C-alpha cells in the first residue's frame, strides 16, 4: 500500500545527517550578483505589505524567512531600482498564493486567479478586482497591470500563458516515480515567469522567432530543469518535517531502494549533467553578425535563465525559508538534518 511506502520512507530517512557541497560550485561560468538597492526596495514592500490583505504574522512569516526582495535583488542584480518593486511584490504573490492553496476551495480559487491573469494580462484590459475577491486574488491585479505596464505585447502574451501553466499545474496537482514527479515539476513549476519577468526588469523583448529557436527553447529547459533538481536537494529537511514525501531525493530512494547519500549523489550529477548541455547550447544560438542591441537582448535572456537556477541557489543560502543558516559551514556545505 502507499502507507507502507510512505512509513518505510520516514523510516529510511529520519534523523539522517548528510552534508551537501556548496551547488555555486556546480554552476561555476555563471556568477551571483545582488541588486544594489534591495534595502530601499525592502522599505518599500514593507509598506506595501500592511495593505495586503493577508495575515499580519503569515506576511511576517514570509519576509522574515523568505525575504522575497533579496531572491528578485538577485534574479535582477542589474535592473534600475524603479524595476525592483513590482518585480519583488510578485515574489509576495506567488508564495503567499502557494502558501494559501479541500479539492473545492483549489478549484474556487484557481478560476478566481485565472480570470485575474485574462483580465489583466488579456485583449480587453480590466484591472480592477471582482468585490470580495480573496486576498491573494486582490493582490494580483495590481501586481500584473504594473509589470504589465513595462512588457510589450510580445512578453506579455508570454506571461499570460506561463502564469495559466503554473495555476493550471497546482489545480491539477504508491509514491509516484521519481521521474514522472520531476517531469510534472518541469510542466508545473512557477520559475518560468520569472524567466519573462527578466524582460520587464531589463526593459526589453526578446523575439518570439528567437525564443522558439531549438537552442533557446534548450537553454530555457535546462535551467528550468537545474532549478528543480537544486530545490529537491535544498528543500529537502523542509518537505520531510512536514512529511510531504514526494520530493524527488526520497522518490529516488523508493523506487531504487538507494540510500539516501546515494539519491543526493545522484540529483547532484544530474545537475552537472544539464549544466554542460545549457553551457553547450549557447554556441547554437542565432547570434546576429551586426546588431548589436539584439546580441545584448539574447545575452541578457540567458543570463536571465542562467540567474534562475545560480540564484534560486544563492538566495536560499542566504535566507531561512529552507533551513537555519548555522547549518552551513564556512564552505557553504549544508548540514542538512532530517530530525522531527
Ligand atoms: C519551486 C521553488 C523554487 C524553484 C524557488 C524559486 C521559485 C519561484 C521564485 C517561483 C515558484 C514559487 C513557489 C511558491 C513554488
Ligand atoms: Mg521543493
Amino acid at each position: 500500500t502507499l502507507s507502507g511506502e510512505r512509513r518505510e520512507i520516514i523510516r529510511r530517512a529520519l534523523n539522517k545527517k548528510i552534508l551537501v557541497p556548496n551547488i555555486l560550485e556546480l554552476m561555476p561560468a555563471w556568477p551571483s550578483e545582488f541588486q544594489p538597492n534591495i534595502d530601499e526596495v525592502n522599505v518599500e514592500i514593507d509598506e506595501w505589505l500592511k495593505t495586503v490583505n493577508v495575515a499580519k504574522e503569515k506576511k511576517l512569516k514570509h519576509r522574515a524567512r523568505g525575504n522575497y526582495t533579496l531572491l528578485a535583488g538577485i534574479y535582477y542584480p542589474h535592473c534600475r531600482k524603479e524595476k525592483m518593486l513590482a518585480l519583488s511584490q510578485f515574489l509576495y504573490w506567488i508564495f503567499f498564493w502557494d502558501d494559501e492553496i479541500d479539492r473545492e476551495g483549489t478549484i474556487l480559487c484557481c478560476a478566481e486567479t485565472n480570470k485575474c491573469i485574462n483580465d489583466c494580462l488579456g485583449p480587453e484590459p480590466n484591472y480592477t478586482p471582482p468585490p470580495g475577491s480573496r486576498g491573494t486574488v486582490e493582490m494580483l491585479y495590481p501586481i500584473l497591470r504594473d509589470l504589465r505596464a513595462g512588457l510589450s505585447p510580445v512578453s506579455t502574451m508570454r506571461l499570460k500563458q506561463e502564469l495559466h501553466d503554473y495555476v493550471n499545474g497546482v489545480k491539477n496537482q504508491h509514491l509516484p516515480n521519481p521521474w514522472d514527479h520531476f517531469q510534472m515539476r518541469v510542466d508545473d513549476v512557477g520559475v518560468i515567469p520569472s524567466i519573462t519577468q527578466n524582460e520587464y526588469a531589463m526593459d526589453f523583448t526578446l523575439p518570439d522567432w528567437i525564443r522558439r529557436h531549438e537552442a533557446m527553447e534548450e537553454i530555457v529547459l535546462q535551467c528550468t530543469k537545474l532549478t528543480i533538481l537544486l530545490n529537491e536537494i535544498l528543500s529537502l529537511q523542509k518537505e520531510f518535517r512536514v512529511s510531504q514525501l514526494e520530493n524527488l531525493c526520497l522518490l529516488f530512494m523508493n523506487t531504487y531502494d538507494m540510500s539516501i547519500e546515494q539519491s543526493i549523489h545522484k540529483v547532484l550529477g544530474l545537475l552537472k549533467d544539464h549544466y554542460k548541455i545549457c553551457i553547450e547550447a549557447e554556441a547554437r544560438l542565432p547570434w546576429s553578425t551586426t546588431d548589436e542591441k539584439l546580441n545584448n537582448n539574447i545575452r541578457e535572456y540567458i543570463r536571465g535563465c542562467q540567474r534562475l537556477a545560480t540564484g534560486t541557489a544563492c538566495w536560499s543560502y542566504n535566507c531561512e525559508r529552507y533551513f537555519k543558516l548555522s547549518q552551513l559551514n564556512d564552505q557553504q556545505e549544508l548540514l542538512l538534518d532530517l530530525s522531527r
